[PDB]
């Protein structure tokens, strides 16, 4: 048998005690009335008893909604600490307005009835203690070493932490900003960003710090929402602190507020300057429509360098024509690169490479023009740069090169007995190279369609995975790779003992794959794929034993990185993209975005190789604010309104009506 | 609500009949031109009006024709419309099923 | 005749599957406590 | 504009009508009662007046449970049509007792009271119903062909199929089972399998005859948990309309039942017969035991040869035991055939030949013997009978070919020079193919495993979808193989032209690969994995336009087969792999009970080659079935009890109350 | 490291079906079995250039097989210097069964059962996590083991 008892014993109530709680809890507002005016002559049951809960009579009152008892016991003068914290957060409009009138606690020391009132996000109670005079204390930076945050920190970490968390969830309250803020939409972007921040900065508590960036994120979706008009929606998005306001939401990656279908219809319509009803086209005129323009982009280039100011000048200046330009440039680029492959030692350019090089000089001019308007970390936050300086510096070296070959060389000797290192040779590796890059830089342009687009993030997603999968692959791969070279440098053979002098696993016949460590590495790597034949693991010499571990090493690295390691790469991949394709549209829709608004710029109209060649605005986002602030207040209490406690209030309300009537009767 | 439409019905009310999918009259243009916003979300309104299954089983000669032809209609303001997407499919599927539950 | 019979089918059926928030309770709160009034001042 | 009016126009109620109906609503009993002893005198008011929604008097009334309103109705003589099924489907009990004491439907003219009230399954109003002499029709053959059946079917079968469809829900309705059935636990299992059968006939509603049977199913498995004791479950277990209920579950494919936790612990403790502690064991003591058990396997069959009544004689007839023995005798039967491998046609069999003999002996009289035992439909239900019977043909033919070879050949000639279809290669190839077969059938023994048993369900799940895919993937590899037949077979070429005199796919220079259609089949086989060389597409003559079309076709169905329909396959059994897993464990545990149950017997005792060497129990099971029955009905009804129409019975029994105390006042 | 595990589970009945199909390759080819010297190059078995002798040895069927996993078995290896087409065609059979199973089947089969093996254990990945990595950190809180090697000697 186990004994069961009170390890943590209490102070028990007593009968007459039980009895009081027991009417407060009925409802029974003449019997505790009655005991509260016993209770000043006979002094027998204390009014501030808890029950085995610990609610005192006061929390009893405040719990079950009943203002009458509640107000009977204020009046009677019973312990108030802490009761309005519990009038608080149950929500109740009428407790909270008696006691502004005037031991165990549930509400950490830190919490303030303001704070506790922004956790709940309760506009009728925030705005009553707003109507006061509250405050709530600045958190500090989010790197901040002054004296105060790290003796507070080294006191007590978990304290500090925990006021922090409180603090940021009561600024990120929706209705507090709806309150007591200038611009919601300005502070909303800023309040995310920061709690974006502190999320990567606390390893912890990430999840909350997650979520409160995410509710800052909706509210200003939401107040976006709340536009009936589309000159409220161009008051807000051209507001500066045009589409000024766009930009900033663009900056703070402002996703769901970007794509939501006002601003991307406004966005299309500033995407589309030239053609009205682009929007009801048909399949077949819109390709044509584009295709003419795409074969007219020289003549605008050139009507635009000679006079802006006419019909086909500034026809390029809008954005979906500067768009198709550039786009129809790089395309007759990719064209001439693919016609310059249809024994002079460093020969001099011929006539594609000619035409080519305008466009390089034009790419690398257009490069180094952004880096000097946009800046250094606008330059850097877009990946595709990296793939453009690569390219350009391919280029550069290629036609380095080039001049070093022609004016270094004069004679024609053929090129089977010209040197591995002769420039003509790295020169043309580095040029293919870098065709390889410009064909690939098409890519980025798979955002601007509809099918494409998302498609296009999801596999930029996926090759976070991939790049997760690399580093366990290349650990594995170098492993089996040094035992392999340990076992089998041995026997490494001469070029000349070689059938037809090649050594290597590129010949006809493999051998020496893995006699040197890179060697090694080619071998374990063409082995994924299946082209490094089985018969590479066997030595001249009769060594079965040594012949048959490396069999066994080769199969063991077959195993894991076949069988094992690429499934476990296919289920990343397989639950990665179930992950992304919820968002694949608000993700796909920003990026777009900002596709299109780099082609709303003056600078960089034309395409290479021709590129070588203040009150009452406040006033007006005020009132426009206002609006908004009041239709998505009204929108939100509208949708809570369409619990135990409830129950719990419902049997309270007739308890008290039944007691009334009985003692009425 | 089919108690409150049928009394609003039974007295003389109306509903704007939204122009074609592709009209290029000069009232479509200009209100397009003057409020993007509010025309579409008038548009928006009227079709959510006109879908209400039981604003389609009252006041309509032939709900199992109307249901076909406004689903298809809707259909294809969805494709049309890039934006406000989902609302348009999710209005058609509205009449898809409420002509399979009849 | 038989698209009439379908649509009173239908209405019946659907005002059925919707009979079988916050505010039906405000609702419920409301009718007490107006009930509560009438006999108070009643009495 | 677009006009609404009434196309469908109605009857418009009257003011006082009106009036009438909104009191009758709103519960006031006094303006009621007022307005049917006016309508008595004055002839103003229609009583049986409906709503815009259809609803009258009667029917508002029964919809907000006033019992007092209904009953003045009903005293008042109102029409009352049909209103007991709208009681009955409200679930209200006084509505159902007031109706039973005394145009435009919800319900089809098939519903009847006691029908409707096994929809429901709502016990109390279905005990009212059965307390009169109430009745259901008894539904037809699923394959019945009387007149009554064809003519109904072909006059309107929309009403035939919604009455068979209504029948059914009422007669598998748990309430309805558990009064009014003699046995209720074999009325809902035949009950289950005939909605099973009827499902599969039924083309369309095939998903709500699915449900009723697994409503049935699940109806069972509920009263079989409501057992409180051993002597319980073995007197329902045992009950014979041992385990004879257990076996008749096991017909019906109750899977739930069959898998119920006290269920397979009496299963498991039949199961350890010998050892009484095996649940609370090491893994290294089990598998010693089992070491050990088998390895004495042959000292156990030859101990109950000789002598079945003794330690050892009977210690074989325990059902572990006994499988420890026969998986130990097919082990060695392995082991002999593994060893067997270790120029005279038509060699006497050796040594191993003759130990493997007795054990093919014996495979085939157990075979036989369980044909003749248990029959023939429970012979082919199991599948593994079938490669059972393929494994006993090919051996016989192996003995058969091996005879002829004995009997027919003497001389001792090179295996160069035989005939391709010499007798001794022939039964060489069947014996390996035996060979594969015997180890392959271990496959059937995963069930035994805790670890194993649930995957083997789930590959064999997976395997129907394989067999799916195999259809449109043979249709594939037919279509191309016919066009590159078509297209090669003129190129055809001789063996002697070859290098090696070697003609086909499988010679180190791969020739001929499309020249006839059997070659054709096998090299687009062979290439799904790859062995095809590119090569073989190539022909003598210079005929390029040729050779590049065979190309593209081979190139189309390398990329169809292997890029579209492989991926196509890993999604399918993807999704129903996902699909399988939560039934896996049930699925498992059925199997695993018929792998138990068949060692159960005492035919078959002995592994091979040692083979060749009433009243009152039914009282019982009815008092037992009775305490079930009484606590499934209490633990649903508790589960039940553990909407819309909730609030709006409140706001009337509040607004009655209001009305009351109004006019008292 | 959780879905080890399932690969665990299917090694099991793959190691089955791979010791079926080697136990009857090699029954039907050993009688063919030849000499290193009869070789081209005197090598024998299937490390060769050309090779030979796949299913000779009930170890060389079992290598055999498993490098036919990854396609490194060339198709002319289930061919014998005798014409007997019948016993050739046989063992092609086996060996294209075996390659069906092991790679359609089967590796489809894993393909699934670590899709969601994977779907399973992603949702407790962190909690996992942080008990692994609180273990790697609290065996650095110890005394003993503070040198690493070479110093710890
Ligand atoms: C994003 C990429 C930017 C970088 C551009 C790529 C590098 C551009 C720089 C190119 C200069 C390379 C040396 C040229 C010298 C020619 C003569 C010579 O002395 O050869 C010497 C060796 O020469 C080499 O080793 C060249 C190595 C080229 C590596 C390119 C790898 C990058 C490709 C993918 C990127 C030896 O000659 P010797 O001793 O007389 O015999
Ligand atoms: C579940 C499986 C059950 C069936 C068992 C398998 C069949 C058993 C029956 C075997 C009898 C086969 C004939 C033997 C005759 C020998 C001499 C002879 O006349 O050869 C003749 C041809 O012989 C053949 O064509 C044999 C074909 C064997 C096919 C086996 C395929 C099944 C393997 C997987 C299953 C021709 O000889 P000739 O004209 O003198 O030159
Ligand atoms: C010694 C001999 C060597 C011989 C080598 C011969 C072959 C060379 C060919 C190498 C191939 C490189 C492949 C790069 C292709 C990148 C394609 C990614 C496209 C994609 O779907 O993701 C997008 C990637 O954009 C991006 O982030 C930018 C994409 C490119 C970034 C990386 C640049 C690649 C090239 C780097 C140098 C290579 C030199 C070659 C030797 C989305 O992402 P998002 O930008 O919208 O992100 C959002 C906010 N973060
Ligand atoms: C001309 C030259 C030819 C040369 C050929 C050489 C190679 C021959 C080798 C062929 C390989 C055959 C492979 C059969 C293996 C079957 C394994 C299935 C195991 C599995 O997971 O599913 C179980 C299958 O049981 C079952 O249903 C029974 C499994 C076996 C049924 C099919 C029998 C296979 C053999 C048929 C004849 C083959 C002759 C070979 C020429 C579960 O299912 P469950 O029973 O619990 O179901 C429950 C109620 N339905
Ligand atoms: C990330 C860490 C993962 C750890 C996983 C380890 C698994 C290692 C297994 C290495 C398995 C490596 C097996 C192997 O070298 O043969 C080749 C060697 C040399 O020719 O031959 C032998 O080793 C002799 C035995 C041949 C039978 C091989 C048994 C096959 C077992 C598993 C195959 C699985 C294939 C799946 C379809
Ligand atoms: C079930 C029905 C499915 C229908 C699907 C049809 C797709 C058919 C495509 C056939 C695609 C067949 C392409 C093909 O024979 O080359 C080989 C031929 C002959 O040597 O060469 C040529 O045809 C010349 C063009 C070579 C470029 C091939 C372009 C590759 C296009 C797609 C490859 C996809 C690979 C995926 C990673
Ligand atoms: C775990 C148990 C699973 C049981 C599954 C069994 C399936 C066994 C099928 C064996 C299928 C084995 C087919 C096969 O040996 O050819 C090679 C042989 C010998 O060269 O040639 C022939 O057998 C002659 C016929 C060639 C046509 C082959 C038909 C292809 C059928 C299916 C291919 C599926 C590929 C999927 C993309
Ligand atoms: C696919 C193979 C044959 C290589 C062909 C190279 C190019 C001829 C293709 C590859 C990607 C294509 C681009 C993919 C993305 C688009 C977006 C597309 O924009 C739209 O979808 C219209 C709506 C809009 O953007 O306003 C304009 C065509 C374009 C540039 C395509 C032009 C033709 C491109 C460059
Ligand atoms: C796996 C490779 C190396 C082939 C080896 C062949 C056999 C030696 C293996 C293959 C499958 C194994 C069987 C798989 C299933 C079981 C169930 C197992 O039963 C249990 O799990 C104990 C609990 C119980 O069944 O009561 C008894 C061992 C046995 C027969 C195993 C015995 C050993 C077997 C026959
Ligand atoms: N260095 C480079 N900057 C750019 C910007 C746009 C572009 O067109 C494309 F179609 F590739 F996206 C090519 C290039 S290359
Ligand atoms: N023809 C055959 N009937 C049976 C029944 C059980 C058995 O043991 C195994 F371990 F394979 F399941 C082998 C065989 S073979
Ligand atoms: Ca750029
Ligand atoms: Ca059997
Ligand atoms: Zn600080
Ligand atoms: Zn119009
Ligand atoms: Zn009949």
């Amino acid at each position: 048998r186990i004994p069961l008892q009170i390890v943590r014993a209490e102070t028990e109530l007593s009968a007459e005690e039980k009895a009081f709680l027991n009417a407060v809890e009925k409802g029974d507002y003449a019997t505790v009335k009655q005991a509260l005016q016993e209770a000043e002559i006979y002094y027998n049951v204390n009014i501030n008893c808890m029950d085995p809960l610990g609610r005192s009579a006061l929390l009893i009152a405040i719990e079950n909604e009943n203002l009458e008892i509640m107000e009977l016991l204020l009046n009677h003068s019973v312990y108030v600490g802490d009761a309005l914290l519990y009038a608080i957060r149950k929500e109740v409009v009428g407790a909270v307005e008696l006691l502004l009138s005037y031991q165990f606690s549930e509400f950490t020391p830190d919490i303030t009835p303001i704070m506790l009132a922004a956790h709940t996000n309760n506009y009728e109670i925030i705005k009553l203690l707003v109507q006061k005079r509250v405050t709530i204390p600045r958190p500090h930076q989010i790197r901040c070493n002054c004296v105060e945050c790290v003796s507070s920190s080294e006191v007590d970490s978990l304290r500090h932490s925990r006021s922090r968390l409180n603090i940021y969830k009561a600024l990120a309250s929706p209705s507090l900003i709806a309150l007591s803020s200038e611009d919601p939409i300005l502070t909303a972007f800023r309040l995310g960003w920061e709690l974006k921040e502190l999320s990567k900065v606390e390893n912890e508590f990430k999840a909350e710090y997650e979520e409160l960036s995410q509710q800052c994120k909706l509210f200003a979706k939401d107040l976006l929402d709340q536009a009936r008009s589309s000159r409220e929606l161009e008051i807000i998005l051209n507001h500066r602190d045009d589409l000024a306001k766009l930009k900033v939401a663009i900056k703070y990656h402002q996703k769901e507020f970007v794509a939501q279908p006002n601003c991307q219809q406004l966005l299309a319509t500033l995407w589309y300057d030239g053609f009205p009803g682009w929007r009801r086209k048909h399949w077949v005129v819109k390709l044509l429509t584009c295709m003419t323009i795409g074969f007219l982009f020289p003549m605008l280039s050139i009507a635009y360098l000679i006079s802006p100011r006419s019909n086909l000048g500034l026809f390029i200046k809008k954005p979906f024509i500067k768009f198709i330009c550039h786009t129809a440039s790089y395309l007759t680029f990719l064209f001439m690169l693919l016609l310059a492959s249809q024994h002079v030692q460093g020969p001099p350019p011929t006539v594609v490479e000619w035409m080519i090089l305008p466009w390089v000089l034009g790419f690398i001019w257009g490069e180094i023009k952004e880096m000097w308007d946009g800046g250094f970390t606008e330059y850097i936050h877009d990946w595709w740069n990296l793939m453009d300086f690569a390219m350009n510096s391919l280029y550069l070296a290629t036609i380095s090169l080039k001049i070093v070959a022609y004016v270094k060389y004069n004679g024609s000797r053929p090129r089977e007995e010209w040197e591995m290192w002769h420039p003509t040779l790295i020169a043309e590796a580095l040029f293919a190279i870098s065709n390889i890059l410009s064909s690939l830089r098409l890519i980025s342009l798979f955002t601007a369609n509809s099918h494409l687009g998302p498609l296009q993030i999801s596999l930029g997603r996926m090759l976070l995975d991939i790049l997760k999968f690399l580093f366990i692959y290349c650990l594995v791969l170098l492993a089996f790779a040094n035992g392999l070279n340990q076992l089998y440098f041995y026997y490494e053979t001469r070029a000349i003992d070689e059938p037809n002098n090649c050594k290597g696993i590129r010949c006809e016949k493999q051998n020496n794959a893995f006699s040197t460590l890179f060697e090694t590495l080619q071998s374990l790597f063409w082995s994924v794929f299946g082209l490094l034949n089985l018969y590479v693991t066997n030595v001249k010499a009769r060594h079965e034993f040594t012949e048959f571990v490396g069999a066994t090493m080769f199969g063991t690295y077959n195993v894991i990185s076949l069988v094992v390691l690429l499934n476990m790469l296919i289920a990343m991949m397989n639950n990665s993209y179930q992950l992304i394709a919820d968002h694949a549209d608000i993700e796909w829709k920003f990026a777009r975005t900002k596709l299109w608004m780099s082609y709303f710029d003056e600078g960089g109209t034309l395409p290479p190789p021709f590129n070588i060649i203040s009150l009452i605005q406040n006033q007006h986002y005020q009132e426009v604010i206002r609006n908004l602030v009041k239709r998505y207040v009204a929108a939100m209490i509208r949708n809570s309104k369409t619990t135990e406690e409830n129950f719990k209030e419902l049997k309270q309300d007739i308890s008290s009506f039944r007691y009334e009537v009985l003692d009425l009767l």
